[PDB]
């Protein structure tokens, strides 16, 4: 579906979870930026090599993918388009 050869799954896998528990932090405290660092460093620490600004950005899209991805709720619709003419 996509390809962007810059993160691999263990990096994004680490990540996303590390967001995960932390998103908490998010709801309850109001400011994010010192959320965003403590992320990072913890990364490092496990043995990936990333940059706080990255993984923020990175995240952002992983919502915007997450939520137009299929989701429980029935109602697929038709993706394929009709072909003038057929």
């Amino acid at each position: 579906k996509k390809r962007a050869e810059t993160w691999v799954q263990d990096e994004t896998r680490s990540l996303i979870m590390f967001r995960r528990g932390m998103d908490g932090l998010f709801n309850t405290s109001k400011s994010n930026k010192h959320l965003w660092e403590q992320i990072s460093s913890k990364m490092r620490e496990k043995g990936f090599d990333r940059s706080p600004t990255m993984c923020t950005d990175k995240w952002r899209n992983l919502l915007k993918e997450f939520k137009k991805a299929k989701h429980h709720d029935r109602g697929n619709g038709s993706a394929k388009m009709s072909y003038y003419k057929e």
